[PDB]
């Protein structure tokens, strides 16, 4: 499935070039602009771990995800991958524990030294 595909064949986005974040792009989006670091971006998403069966669906599918890019409010994983994202593009990204929880987890849901896998679809984004 999408996140063995992504593993083996998915670009590699982080500066160190560890794997440890891995992109395929799902829906190729419009123009070239990225969000750059400080903006508020909007999203949707779907995540799970990477060896679950179906996505977690604790999250109300229709509101916009909010957050500054880069300001350490999500996973590190999402603040590189989203800066890589044009608007109206669609994801995946496969993300190593140490650009997610790591060995601390946040249980229960996602366990110590958990890799996780997202689809993200860029709605959005403005600066100050
Ligand atoms: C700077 O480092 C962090 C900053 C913030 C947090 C708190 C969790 C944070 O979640 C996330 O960053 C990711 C990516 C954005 C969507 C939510 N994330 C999740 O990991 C998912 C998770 C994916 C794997 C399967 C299980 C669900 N979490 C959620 O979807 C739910 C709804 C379960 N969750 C509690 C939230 O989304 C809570 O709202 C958040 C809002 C901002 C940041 C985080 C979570 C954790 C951090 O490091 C571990």
């Amino acid at each position: 499935g999408a996140p063995a595909t992504v593993t083996e064949q998915g670009e590699d986005i982080t500066s160190k070039k560890d794997r440890g974040v891995l992109k395929i792009v799902k829906r190729v989006g419009n123009g070239e602009e990225t969000p750059m670091i400080g903006d508020k971006v909007y999203v949707h998403y779907k995540g799970k771990l990477s060896n679950s069966k179906k996505f977690d669906s604790s999250h109300d599918r229709n509101e916009p995800f909010v957050f500054s890019l880069g300001k350490g409010q999500v996973i590190k994983a999402w603040d590189i991958g989203v800066a890589t994202m044009k608007k109206g593009e669609i994801a995946h990204l496969l993300i190593k524990p140490e650009y997610a929880y790591g060995s601390a987890g946040s249980l229960p849901k996602i366990p110590s030294n958990a890799t996780l896998f997202f689809e993200i679809e860029l709605l959005d984004f403005k600066g100050e």
